[PDB]
RNA sequence: GACGCUAGCGUC
RNA sequence: GACGCUAGCGUC
């Protein structure tokens, strides 16, 4: 399905983002656009920051719900931007039209409309 | 479908053929024939366990001394002491072409899976 | 053996 | 984050 879909925290089922705001960096990593998502996660300086490829691993990000704090991914410095990078294993994908939920472990198995990251959008 | 060879993934020594492979409970895989018994050695299992219709009695390893790659287990099934192998320990070679394939789980290997028959040899 | 989990470890 | 490896752990 290329239809729009929701991402919920796999632990607490809180809404995180929608597939329409997802951008793909280097056909491998996934980020979310908009400020509404920044409220849904909290970050902490990474216990072991690293530089790889085109990223600066600076922080870990977690579900903002203090009762949850589920690991969602990392926060990196990419080019001139500081953006979050998420892993799908921390989320449940819900089809908006039908409500069907899907548990992915790797992004290669989630087939949705993947918009390439565009710097001009930010 | 076509017959294929299984080589030890570490030392590439031939172990068996898909014709001699039988399936137990559509989940476990054993090898028929006496040629295969020359290809593995056994060692009593560190954590013996009974599960389903199996008594986990030993681990099995490649008989080549410079290899001894872990190949699976050896179990007591019904009235038989038979080996049970895991595909991750082997590389599958096609007979006609020599194309090699590395499988990690049996569910991804598609061939004519003949069910184990206690009457069959 | 099938499968599940955790934990580190390494790579760009 | 993506991938790889290891090591145990749990289930029949
Ligand atoms: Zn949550
Ligand atoms: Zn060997």
């Amino acid at each position: 399905d290329k239809e729009n879909k929701k991402l919920l925290c796999r632990k607490c089922k809180a809404l995180a983002c929608y597939t329409a705001d997802v951008r793909v960096i280097e056909e491998c990593h996934y980020t979310v656009l908009g400020d509404a998502f920044k409220e849904c996660f909290v970050s902490r300086p990474h216990p072991k920051p690293k530089q790889f490829s085109s990223f600066e691993k600076r922080a870990k990000i977690f579900c903002a719900r203090q009762n949850c704090s589920h690991d969602w991914g990392i926060h990196v410095k990419y080019k001139t931007f500081e953006i979050p990078v998420i892993k799908i294993e921390s989320f449940v994908v819900e089809d908006i039209a039908t409500g069907v939920q899907t548990l992915y472990s790797k992004w290669k198995d989630f087939h949705f409309e993947k918009i390439p990251f565009d710097p001009a959008e930010m």
